[PDB]
């Protein structure tokens, strides 16, 4: 499958990221069993990426583009939109479905 976006808290419902904009997000990344492997919240510093430059997994590019500013959403991402068959040794196993809790704080 692709990426599924499920709302946790609504945003403004009007402002969606366009290609080339910088998205400022807080996120927590979990394996499908619920094990956390990465979180900007634990570092207390938001994560920024430019939409359309493939600095993040494909599931993020397509998923965050469906969020409005201020929204918190749960992204469920199949391995082809993620780290695939290879995964990431010792962090992400092969063929891993990933779950992301993502809050879109602002656009720059």
């Amino acid at each position: 499958m692709g990426v599924q976006v499920e709302t946790i808290s609504p945003g403004d419902g009007r402002t969606f990221p366009k290609r080339g904009q910088t998205c400022v997000v807080h996120y927590t990344g979990m394996l499908e069993d619920g094990k956390k492997f990465d979180s900007s919240r634990d570092r207390n510093k938001p994560f920024k990426f430019m939409l359309g430059k493939q600095e993040v997994i494909r599931g993020w590019e397509e998923g965050v583009a469906q969020m409005s500013v201020g929204q918190r959403a749960k992204l469920t991402i199949s391995p082809d939109y993620a780290y695939g068959a290879t995964g990431h040794p010792g962090i992400i196993p092969p063929h891993a479905t990933l779950v992301f809790d993502v809050e879109l704080l602002k656009l720059e």
